[PDB]
């Protein structure tokens, strides 16, 4: 039990690349977030007992968006800071 924002922010910040590349490269390179987002997610929820949940949050939106994967033909979905609001939809702290 020790976790501190710097911690959270060198992990949430390389893993994001990686991590979610992985479990997520076994579909066709089917990822293209941006840094703004994953910061933005997690400052509206902020909401968690552990980087292992956050990281957790960052890929449920991630592979959510690979589930999309019946979409007309876009490969490689974007998350930008605009997208990253239809694939988690709603929030909890409003302004």
């Amino acid at each position: 039990a020790g976790y501190t924002e710097i911690e959270k922010l060198e992990i949430v910040k390389d893993h994001l690349l990686p991590k979610q590349i992985k479990e997520h490269g076994l579909k066709k390179s089917n990822l293209q977030l941006r840094d703004q987002a994953i910061l933005d997610i997690i400052r509206y929820y902020t909401r968690e007992a552990g980087v292992r949940s956050l990281e957790r949050q960052l890929a449920a939106i991630c592979r959510k968006a690979a589930k999309a994967i019946v979409a007309e033909e876009r490969k490689r979905i974007t998350v930008t800071e605009k997208n990253l609001q239809d694939f988690i939809g709603k929030r909890i702290f409003r302004y």
